């Protein structure tokens, strides 16, 4: 697998050639291609890239090989970058959102010396550079309209998701009562995994001529099931999470969020438990915060989560037996495989 | 004209109501679709409406009306709204990255309390608003696609403008030396020009049936001209303006605009009347801005604009006589009429 993740990024080079140049029956633009040039490269460079790979992968294990020519695979490559791009358009902007420092261990670009609030054209920018490579490299293709059609419809979900996540922890509003888990659900649903489980699968499925409504409709209902594990698991580790072997220290007490941690400690907790994470749930103190990590522990959530992450596992599998067929059990195991280590 | 206003004003409100409404099978969303409602409410109503309005006067001249059932003027009427909603969308966004106070006479979205940067992903919102509407209304005509990809370049296009403008009068930065007359004109092309004139007549266009590519091409060089003049003017009225009768009052001069005007001022000006408009085009002091527009009329570019507008206006007949066929030159008038007056 981090065989071809090479191979993909190898292609964000000829992705940024054939985007930034446009100017060539318009040199009146240049300066503005070249600010787009470093938009794509500070931005869509730097995190791990399983989405988009995802969309390459699925692709192979779903068309036939013979069916797998240079100009095939090209597009698969394309299309999966347009999900690496549908990405950076959303960070961009939500790191700007909630004023975040750093992303990817790196400066943010809206923080950078002489960028600041101009990021909100370059993220636009970065969500229109999809529909020109869809355009470049797939016009001609019958499934054309439908990738249009799935990442619009993805954009809209995600940011359905945003405002749903935005109304329920108001930066500066500490109110522990909306944070149900039937909101928590909701929120992961449209705002992460629409876009990061079944969007990339169902780009290669459009792809690979798959474009039965039952099919993808059975595709999603394994996908979002993922997509909810997935960033259940993410709470997790943020807090519980092994600094070393994740790839930084978290912070989901220290900003408010309606974590799936928060959400279960609510669910238990007496009426004084309930006051004391009513009391320490949001300050950058260490000591506040350890506090809250501490009746986490209390109320054995780490347990909780590890019979969660069984139970989980399990009803992937059961899922995946009743809906993936005709499709191979592969492209959705593959998935299940690198997620839930 | 000022009657059909008065309809397509009317319209809106079912416009909003077929888009807040997907928590029909969605209750978990409806605290998501209220903001979204709010967002709509806030900011697509207020202005002139001239955009949108644009495409059903475009689409009645343009369709026979034994053709213009009142499914097809639905349509129209929905089509003109996705411009306006486009335009909300630049609208919201923009006021945001350039700090301003007021919008409309009225308060910029984002300065609101409680709203602030999330206005962020309103401004997202809006633009999805545009796909969710020409799919609900569009899917099955066979300009559908077409549609898509006008609306998706006229996204596009106008966000390279923005990034050129942003480039251009980097605030915090006064250097007059990249002011030029072509620069200028390459920032209201992509910026305005587009969305603002092609994009409404081009939508009528390929709703009567009429995608062909010479066509278009024909349309669009005499609407990018009317687009160039209407900017001009704009720039013009902005500080000669009778503020009377346009509406409020300006400020390209206390902003840095890369303002018509300056670039006028500029292309003449003696090196001592170089440095002293290199001396107060910025600040907020009303002694030192009326210094700018002294030394404006001092230049006699009232007198250039008043040739500038005869000139532009025997242009554009010249242009409408030539490249309007087989379409009826009134589209192009009517447009005209209104924009010279
Ligand atoms: O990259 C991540 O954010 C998490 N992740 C990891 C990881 O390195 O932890 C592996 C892996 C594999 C496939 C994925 C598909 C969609 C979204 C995230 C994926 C993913
Ligand atoms: O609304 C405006 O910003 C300027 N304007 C006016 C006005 O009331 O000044 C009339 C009018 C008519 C048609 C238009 C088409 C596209 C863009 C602007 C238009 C327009």
């Amino acid at each position: 697998y981090a065989q071809e993740k090479q191979d993909f990024v190898q292609h964000f080079s000829q992705i940024v050639r054939v985007l930034t140049e446009d100017e060539m029956g318009h040199p009146e633009i240049g300066d503005a291609i070249a600010r787009l040039k470093e938009v794509l490269e500070y931005n869509a460079i730097g995190g791990k890239y399983n989405r988009g790979l995802t969309v390459v992968v699925a692709f192979r294990e779903l068309v036939e090989p013979r069916k797998q020519d240079a100009d095939s695979l090209q597009r698969a490559w394309t299309v999966g970058w347009c999900v690496e791009l549908l990405q950076a358009f959303f960070l961009v902007a939500d790191d700007i959102m909630d004023s975040s420092l750093t992303r990817r261990g790196q400066i943010c670009w809206y923080q950078k010396p002489g960028v600041g609030l101009d990021a909100i054209n370059d993220a636009n920018l970065l969500e229109a550079c999809i529909y020109r490579l869809l355009k470049l490299y797939c016009r001609e293709q019958p499934y054309y309209l439908n990738l249009i059609e799935l990442f619009l419809q993805s954009s809209y979900q995600t940011e359905i998701g945003q405002t749903l996540d935005l109304l329920t922890a108001p930066q500066g509003n500490v109110d522990l009562v909306r944070f149900t888990e039937k909101r928590y659900k909701s929120i992961v649903k449209y705002k992460t995994a629409f876009y990061s489980f079944y969007l990339p699968i169902a780009a290669a499925m459009y792809m690979a001529g798959i474009d039965g409504e039952k099919e993808h409709a059975n595709a999603k209902k394994i996908l979002l099931e993922m997509g909810e594990f997935f960033q259940i698991q993410d709470d997790y580790l943020d807090l519980f999470g092994d600094p070393s072997v994740t790839g930084k220290i978290g912070t989901d007490i220290q900003d408010n969020k309606c974590s799936w941690l928060v959400v279960q400690c609510l669910q238990r907790a007496t009426p004084e438990q309930y006051q004391i994470l009513k009391e320490n749930y949001g300050q950058k103190e260490a000591e506040k915060v350890a506090r809250v990590k501490a009746l986490y522990e209390e109320l054995d959530l780490p347990a909780v989560f590890l019979q969660y992450e069984e139970d989980s596992y399990s009803h992937i599998m059961a899922l995946i037996e009743q809906y993936a067929a005709p499709l191979p059990p592969a492209v959705f195991l593959g998935l299940a495989r690198k997620i839930y280590k």
